DNA sequence: GCCACCGGTGGC
DNA sequence: GCCACCGGTGGC
C-alpha cells in the first residue's frame, strides 16, 4: 500500500507479469531493451496508477 | 498537458 | 551490487 498501489484491487493482489502487454515485453526477463521500466499492464492499481499504464 | 523514455534508489 | 518500479521531463 503505496503511493501507486491501493493494495485492494486486482491489479494490486497479482504478483505475476504477463509476459505478453507493453511493459513486459520491455522487460529484460521477457526478451526486451528495458526501455520503459513499467510493471505489467496487469498488475497497474486500477485506483492509483498513472492513467496510461492502467 | 501527455507519455515514452530515462535516472535513481529502497530493499534486499 | 542488483533489480523492480517509481517520479521527472524533453519533446511533442
Ligand atoms: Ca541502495
Ligand atoms: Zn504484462
Ligand atoms: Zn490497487
Amino acid at each position: 500500500r503505496s503511493a501507486r498501489m491501493c493494495g485492494e484491487c486486482e491489479a494490486c493482489r497479482r504478483t505475476e507479469d504477463c509476459g505478453h502487454c507493453d511493459f513486459c515485453r520491455d522487460m529484460k526477463k521477457f526478451g526486451g531493451p528495458n526501455k520503459i521500466r513499467q510493471k505489467c499492464r496487469l498488475r497497474q492499481c486500477q485506483l492509483r496508477a498513472r492513467e496510461s499504464y492502467k
